[PDB]
Parts: C-alpha cells; structure tokens; sequence
C-alpha cells in the first residue's frame, strides 16, 4: 500500500501541464513549487481538496521530505521520490 498522498504528489509533479507551478528539478531528484500563493489557491484545491500550504507541507514532513536551499522558490526532496520512478514510492514511510 502506497499512501494516496504520495501517488497524487508524484503524478502532479510529473504532469507537464502543471510545471509552471510544480515540477521536477533538472536532475529529477527533487521538485520545485513556484508561486506558493497561486499554488495553494489553484493546485492544492484541485488535487488535495484544500487551499492550505501548511497542511501540504505537514504531509511532506510526515513522509520525511527535506527542504533544499542555496548555500549562503521552495525545493523539496526524498531519496525515493524521483522522476520516472513511481514504483519507488513504496519505500517511503511514516
Ligand atoms: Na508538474
């Protein structure tokens, strides 16, 4: 059993029709969320049935996702959340 959240998240990231707001990084080892306000207003209701970024991020945290930042516009990642590898979602837990 792979949690519906992860399957939906993988499909959403991979969808080219949504890449303006959420997409894979070039290497496919992480994903980006652009325009958080628009993302929460437009994408989250359609795919996750709410409009709250904090709730979305809480789910990411629950599954052990990390945030990627520049060394001294949000990038999230999990070692088993990879482009073209939906079958690896089975290894994500929590
Ligand atoms: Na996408």
């Amino acid at each position: 059993h792979v949690p519906a959240f992860l399957t939906k998240l993988w499909t959403l990231v991979s969808d080219p029709d949504t890449d303006a707001l959420i997409c894979w990084s070039p290497s496919g080892n992480s994903f980006h969320v652009f325009d958080q306000g628009q993302f929460a207003k437009e994408v989250l209701p359609k795919y996750f049935k709410h409009n709250n970024m904090a709730s979305f991020v809480r789910q990411l945290n629950m599954y052990g996702f990390r945030k990627v930042v520049h060394i001294e516009d949000t990038e999230f990642q999990h070692p088993c959340f990879l482009r073209g590898q939906e079958q690896l979602l089975e290894n994500i837990k929590r």
